[PDB]
């Protein structure tokens, strides 16, 4: 609740996967002018899968809906009626993977949510899928993710969170198709002020 | 045919607005360099902030509706679009001189004409808020390149996002190389969907003659 900053970064990560804005910026700083290399894809009419439909997940959904993206997802707690109010069609996990163009994770870190995006899951996904993780490290299996990026099963990945912070295994962050942030989800003057203030109202 | 690439240009602008606010390309470059800087890449929350959209045609109106879902206050200017017509798509129109002090973010969506050339100048940046962020995904020259560098070097402009330049590729790299500047090699229309739409709409016009 103290959320909108993690949701805005996730949305900004989605826009970066579609047009490769960080890669295009790094290319420019190197004195290059590569038009052909950074030919992207439109967000209008594309399917975004949202696994975890809490406070973050619903804000991402409403923001990405204004872009013409189809918002579908899953949550074991959130009823189909609650998800339908904010325009998210709930389907079972196995029916979500092949329809998705973009996938974002917004669940807490739990053993059941650890490795949610694995080799078996990625194989069920559409070829050239884009994955976002601005939640917690370990939700998307890093080993399974690098393999999918290597094979082309996953076209791109935007990672704010990792299993180890700072990560020693640089294979993911070094990959050209990977967008990265050093855990910047909550890193805003507006959210940290709200987090610092909301800890006092729950106290009293 | 400008209608065919309007949605792709609108999306990239929104992308550039997010990238300025959370320093995503700068954070990626730092991570790619093998660094971990949390309290260095301090972002800003877009909710409640004011976005000024100068030019309210197809791209200007599509940027507004997307940024409205982020809780951004969308204000702007267009001498052709009426204040009642702009209000129908959530844009509060005010005279050009009143827009500058209210903006946190400014984005230009006008065609290139002598009247639009140098729209963001030294006199224009002086009326702006200290720490304003500027987006130019329309045509190089609407935002005066010389004035923009002065604003970025004095702290008057906290950051710039430029897809376009007066010279393409730009010979002068002083803007491109600045730490608070993010850039793209004219990717505004560079998408399969817009390229196929523009490619179809131009072909039918040539067929229309006979
Ligand atoms: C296997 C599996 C288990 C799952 C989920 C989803 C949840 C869950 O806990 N849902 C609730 C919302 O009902 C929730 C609560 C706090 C956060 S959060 O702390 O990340 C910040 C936030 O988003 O508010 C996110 C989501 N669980 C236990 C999914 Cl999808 C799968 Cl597949
Ligand atoms: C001094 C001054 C003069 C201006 C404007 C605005 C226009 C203008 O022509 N407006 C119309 C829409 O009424 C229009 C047409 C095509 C495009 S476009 O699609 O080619 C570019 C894009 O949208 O990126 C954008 C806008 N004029 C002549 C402004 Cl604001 C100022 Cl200050």
């Amino acid at each position: 609740n103290g959320s909108l900053s993690a949701a805005e970064l996730t949305c900004g990560m989605i826009m970066c996967l579609a047009r490769q804005i960080p890669q295009a910026t790094a290319s420019m700083k190197d004195g290059k002018w590569e038009r052909k290399k950074f030919m992207g894809t439109e967000l209008n009419g594309k399917t975004l899968g949202i696994l975890g439909l809490g406070r973050i997940g619903r804000e991402v959904a409403t923001r990405m809906q204004s872009f013409g993206m189809k918002t579908i997802g899953y949550d074991p707690i959130i009823s189909p009626e609650v998800s339908a109010s904010f325009g998210v069609q709930q389907l079972p996990l196995e029916e979500i993977w092949p329809l998705c163009d973009f996938i974002t994770v917004h669940t807490p870190l739990l053993p059941s949510t650890t490795g949610l995006l694995n080799d078996n899951t990625f194989a069920q996904c559409k070829k050239g899928v884009r994955v976002v993780n601005c939640a917690r490290g370990g939700i998307v299996d890093e080993g399974a993710l690098l393999r999918a990026l290597q094979s082309g099963q996953c076209a791109g990945a935007a990672l704010d969170v990792f299993t180890e912070e700072p990560p020693r295994d640089r294979a993911l962050v070094d990959h050209e198709n990977v967008i990265s942030c050093p855990h910047l989800g909550a890193s805003t003057k507006e959210a940290q002020s709200r987090c610092g203030e909301e800890i006092a109202v729950q106290f009293v």
